């Protein structure tokens, strides 16, 4: 599954999403913005937001933890990730 999450040093909702994904025990990628700028610009073209957490599930930009956790709440996260 193609899963990516942009993050930073101080992002409580990043920790929220990652804690759920580690409870599910899925395989995902993390993308730090900590000192970054060129891949933060990448996140402009990708997300159209430039804020975090911003999860992408099978390259599909979901949005943040609440958006992701809703995708889990509908049982729709699992058939993409697992």
């Amino acid at each position: 599954a193609n899963v990516e999450i942009y993050t930073k040093e101080t992002c409580p909702y990043c920790h929220r999403a990652k804690a759920l994904l580690s409870s599910k025990g899925v395989s995902f990628q993390e993308l730090p913005i900590d000192g970054n700028a060129a891949k933060r610009e990448e996140m402009i073209k990708r997300s159209g937001r430039t804020t975090v957490p911003q999860i992408f599930i099978d390259a599909q930009h979901i949005g943040g933890y609440d958006d992701l956790y809703a995708l889990d709440a509908r049982g729709g996260l699992d058939p993409l990730l697992k």
